[PDB]
């Protein structure tokens, strides 16, 4: 019994065992991060440098090694970043000057949003905003300020975020979680590094944080690969009772493109410190699933907690029951879809076989992963086996729900591509004798051109 | 356009031509006749042998014969089995024969004159056909009279039985015991519906036959004239539901028997029963005695080819219901899904015995069926089954790509055009897959 | 069980006795109108479930058709039920050629137009030089000019409000404007009561079908003419879209013409009639109309009986096959939100009838434009009112004493249900009403009332 | 713009200011103005004596805030107080060791193969073998004290409850929580004391804290006036994944019945110190919403948190965007009910005028509480005004969803109950000229059993 929603596990020192308190013993460590159902690895680049990234991507291809599972790499960019008090405190705060983009009315917020400071007068003399204070509460060093509803000049890419990726560009990941998302633009430059680079196979997952990204979610979703719903920062940009509504309109609305979302930040919170999570927590990942996600993701947990192994396990319970539910409570409706190509056309009739009987595997032969994301935009009810011929295309296709890849031999135009499926799903020991597969495939190898050929094979 | 609902037409002397004289004033004038209702859209040709005798019958099906060479179409050949058979408001009256109840009513002439059985009868309103309404008379479930009809008609070559006045199941499964022990079994067995014992008993009926004749003339006298709009819609639901043929017969261009142009309810009628989901209508009177045999046909087959323009808006049967019992039927289902996403001109199925023909037709996808089958015999055996067109084709061989002759066969057909998306189903390898297995969205070159 | 589907039953000859003789019988003609036993046989028509006679202005001088007016006057006091009275103009026509306003068609028929001749069974093609395609006269897919309402048809029109109708037909209806010109008469005479069905029977009339609902009290579906105007395989089409159109409007369709026609002859209907009449009421329709089968044949008694079980029966299957939705339309008034109300009560239990105290009938439209599951009874407070709602669907229209501000309408309601005979002890229904009387604007309150 | 999703508040210190009360009573006040709608008095973490005086505090804060509430007791109910491989023992013996409630031998009825969970589910003891003759247990460990899925015959009427259960029927409550319900009697013998004291118009709440509860769910509604689903021992006495499921499927069969339903535990838990909810607090408050719960839950986050205030404001913040999408994403359905008496019947056409109009109000004149209760199940599109007259019933309402409780005196056999019903609704500031209403009512008072008539009328 498989599990179908993907996990994407940050990494951290969590895992690193430093001299017994050391790249085997922490990779033998994450590789157990692995066998427990993590699909990608997050390297967030706002926590660490280029040679503590370097090393910890080279710990983990050991890990997949060790573990015999390969999984995907997801550089997450930084990004445009910015004495306890009491209410009415009138006080004031001081690279890009953001002093004629923040206007009178807005709002100031310091630590988790935790301190907020209304704009009251526009000082003029040193660049100041006269502000007042709302409620008692702290400003330590170095902590994150949002001023939401602004539409402050940040570049479309700021050349550290530039620096980073390309490193990663370079060490060999697979996807650019790209921060603070505010148009397609912040997206498409991105895009021009991958291509330019030589990466074309990158996916973009644009992260939406603020206003801007949701108001261009369209045209966002339509320049990215994915989307990350970093609800963090979501919920202190907006209002904080609107990222439940946002977050199933965006399921909705990149399950329609045929994409992959990723539902983030604060799923299992309270297991970086207590062995146990809240059922406030287990209900949020568990809806994460209803609502349609491809992957559900641990930030905290995963990385700097005292329980990495056990919040990597607890998501994969939770999500591998929550998928035995979507029959009935699934809020995805793939019935409605506008089906715009033959692949596609395939991938719904496909969903129609596993509806109409017990499919326990739908296989597809596929160069480039499409009929695989057609297929799994369908969500149908069974496990998805992606045969693929470059390993490149393989970790390119493992945060797509039910996708399971598998590297093999590129056909020739002689041998049975369905035997072939059934060989593999067999190897793989995802069917036992007698259990019926839906394969789909090009046929014959050589004049195909597309996916067009659907088979219902029973496994000798 | 292709008409998908197939018409039944009853022969008779309407058409048939003796020594230059038409019908109410020669085998070559009656099958260039025949051969303009093969055209007008008649798929089969019904023999009632309730009204003729063993020359007439085997001289027609001689005459329809030529009429395929004539017309370049092949149709079905139907045999109508005769089966069981048998003064001013207050008079009283007796008559001679322990199935009657005193209670029961006797119809004397097609359900005009009532008796009502008081111990002795009594009339109600102001060599004749009798009907007792509601009994459960034990008419030999094979009779003779038929039994001999039945071995007649296999013997002259025919796809199709219509069995008069079933009402168990034992009924039909005498007359298929008949049709495997002469080495017919491709014969195919309506059950006309014609009384309650029929009504009360048509799950067994439906699993015994292949398909139920629903005889609306007698089931008239028999129910309440003001139910068989009712058993009309449940019978073509439930026999549709398992994936068998429905005729709609009897009365349906009635006045066209008369006069060249058809009623507004007669036309009303032909149209719901498309809408109800019927496989077939039917021409009875109005093709074998009539005076416009032809205009009847042409009629029919105007109507019908208009009804399913609107099987989408109005239609009343509902695929997504069906459990799939099998394989096969899981992937005529996946075909219909494919014509639903897509603009499909035709669905290619590649069939030995029609099975995989017939589910797709249960499914009633938005595009015709074009149905490869390699002897005459299953070729014949589907045309009743709606919007099926059976073509032979030459068994392909282990090298030849079926895909290929299913496009072949359908620009042969010219039911396709450079351009036109189409879905093919087949069992492959050949030979060696035990069921349809593989469906292929090919585009046509 | 009450029939809920209103029949709509013409009269003629078929019915009326002449001294002893009943139609057909040698010297039935220029004999002596028995009145009286004329009425009684038009009084049984009326128990079998005849809701409204169809006076057929075409086949009557004026003086027949205001004497058959008389005898139904006197039929309704045997039977003690009362119909309404319904006038078929004769309409814009073209015989064997005779044309109505004797107009010159000439320079508007083009060339490529069909002619066909006695009932649409010959075609002349126009090439007037025209050629025979096969072995009345309508002339398809034309805008001939006929006047928006000829005079031989305002005549008539006059005649018969003089005599007292409920409701016009207006035969050959092209546009709103045959449909308002009728409505003006009927203003300018006092009639403004009168209520009018448009003949829906060409192209031009089906082009422009929406402006004529607007126009109109409802259609009369006129499949015969219809059927020769536009390609006959349509009509079925046509008839399902026009009986879910004229219901969103909430206004009443007739379904008309061949549907009992073999029992104009022998005694009993072929299967496709009976299918006609059943599949017209799961359509939608308020009613079926008989023509020929009821003013000129052997059986008209029969025929209005025949039509009624077949009604009856139809009705009782309208939940599962039924073609209406009132689910998806829009609730534009308060009194349509009460309607509304009404339907899903009749919904979650069973309920024997629905009361609505009416002054102008609206509320009682509203109601049935819904399609309840029980049987509508309109107390309204005068005939006019009263015989205007008889075709409308499940609609019992009964006349009571307007209620004073000091009254309980609710129980007025139930005493006149119990009167009626519809309702006993220990049944439900659904009163309905504006309270308090002489101050409520509309109907706003709905109550659900043990017997 | 009002709220419908009622809010149950756990009282404790964290209001209150020697215990005064007058200062309390003004932290109290402002609870009520933030949306608190039911306050909880948890008899387990008290005396009868202090637990009396917050009950007369709370009633002053009622007159100072000018909105009346209600007051709701949960039980102490039946409870057992007391790394890898150690193969320890434990007794069932008593006054040895368990320390069972009431005192009980639990022995013949934990079989092994069991489990036996230590400190909040946080140890796992898998009972591998029984001395038959000790009676004692042989146990081995795994990674307050629950034993799942057993029937441990818990007194199903403790005099512990016994006692408590009476202190708050003579101090005027009006909801009795009945902790670890199994079994339909568990509230027949709560119900015969109220009906005893002559408080049979207090309501219980069946919570179901175990799997006999989960197992025994339908006979328990039947017998209970609603559920408060106590995710908290719910979550260890059930697999962890399934209390999502268990949820949902809850508040489906609670209301059907006609009941009310309360999600309580962990539900903006971070709220206790840290002064902002997790984005997995507020999402698992919004779905509960969405799921078609009556009422959401603070526990600790008032009873003893750092900002009970600001735990109150926020989930009335998210009850109020979650209500805004019911008519969206609602798993309830009311078009697939039985309508079983004629007040269901007459409560459903009230449904229909919301969604065929734009209804501002509906109000019932009503006084069982019957009409408003039917109303609540049907969830009509605006707010239940429930005109009651008593101040025993009016309380009773205030956990049902949508309804506003107001008290005014029973109307005479010589008035129209519609115009009364404009006149409170216009004074109560719901209601302006020209709103539509939709006004139930049973007529004429002194000769209709049940509630008769329903009216439409434009405000005057
Ligand atoms: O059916 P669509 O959407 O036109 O997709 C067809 C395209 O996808 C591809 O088939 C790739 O498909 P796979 O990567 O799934 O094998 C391309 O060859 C082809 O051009
Ligand atoms: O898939 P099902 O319904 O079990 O039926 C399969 C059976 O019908 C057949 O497929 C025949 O099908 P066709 O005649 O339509 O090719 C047999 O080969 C097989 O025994
Ligand atoms: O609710 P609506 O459609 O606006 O109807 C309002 C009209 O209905 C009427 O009550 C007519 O109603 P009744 O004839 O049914 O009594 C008028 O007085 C009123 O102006
Ligand atoms: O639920 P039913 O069968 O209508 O019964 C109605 C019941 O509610 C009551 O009408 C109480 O109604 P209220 O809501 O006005 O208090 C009782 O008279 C009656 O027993």
């Amino acid at each position: 019994m498989n599990k179908r929603v993907k996990i994407v596990a940050t990494l951290g020192p969590a895992v690193e065992i430093r001299g017994g308190k050391d790249v085997e013993a922490s990779a033998k460590n994450i590789a157990k991060l692995i066998e427990a159902g993590a699909n990608t690895f997050r390297f967030n680049f706002s926590h660490g440098d280029h040679q503590e990234q370097g090393e910890r991507m080279a710990t983990v291809k050991l890990a997949e090694k060790i573990a015999g599972k390969k999984v995907g790499f997801l550089l997450d960019t930084k990004g445009p970043e910015i004495y306890s008090y009491k209410t009415g405190e009138k006080i004031r705060v001081a690279a890009l000057d953001i002093y004629d983009d923040v206007e009178v009315g807005r709002q100031v917020l310091v630590d988790d949003g935790k301190l907020g400071l209304r704009v009251v007068a526009k000082d003029d003399a040193t660049r100041e905003f006269e502000v007042e204070v709302e409620n008692d509460g702290i400003i330590a060093k170095q902590k994150g300020v949002n001023i939401p509803n602004t539409k402050i000049p940040f570049p479309a890419l700021a050349e550290r975020d530039n620096d980073d990726i390309r490193f990663g560009l370079e060490q060999g990941i697979n996807f650019i979680a790209i921060s603070f998302v505010r148009t397609a633009k912040d997206v498409n430059e991105v895009r021009a590094i991958c291509e330019e680079t030589g990466n074309g196979h990158v996916q973009l997952f644009a992260k939406i944080e603020n206003q801007q990204g949701i108001d261009n979610l369209d045209e966002i979703i339509e320049a990215a690969d994915g989307i990350m719903i970093a609800r963090g920062d979501m919920g202190i940009e907006v209002p904080f009772e609107m990222v439940p509504v946002y977050q199933k309109m965006i399921i909705k609305k990149v399950n329609a493109a045929g994409k992959v979302v990723i539902t983030a930040t604060n799923m299992l919170e309270t297991m970086t410190e207590k062995p146990r999570a809240t059922r406030s927590e287990v209900s949020d990942v568990f809806n994460a699933v209803i609502d349609g996600t491809d992957a559900t993701m641990l930030s905290g947990e995963s990385a700097n907690g005292k329980y990495p192994l056990e919040s990597v396990t607890t998501m994969a319970t939770i999500d591998k029951n929550a998928q035995a539910l979507l029959n009935e409570y699934g809020r995805l409706d793939s019935d409605s879809f506008e089906r715009n190509s033959k692949t596609e056309v395939m991938a719904s009739a496909v969903k129609d076989a596993t509806s109409s009987m017990d499919i326990k595997l739908v296989v597809t032969l596929t160069k480039t992963g499409h009929t695989a994301r057609l297929i799994s935009k369908y969500r149908p009810n069974a496990d998805i086996l992606a045969l693929t011929f470059d390993e490149l295309t393989e970790r390119g296709l493992m945060l797509n729900w039910g996708v399971i890849p598998m590297l093999t031999d590129a056909p020739s135009s002689t041998d049975d591509m369905f035997e072939i499926a059934e060989r593999k799903a067999v190897e793989a020991g995802l069917v036992e004798s007698g259990d019926d597969i839906v394969i789909v495939a090009g046929v014959p190898v050589g004049e195909a051109v597309r996916t067009n050929t659907m088979r219902i094979r029973t496994v000798r």
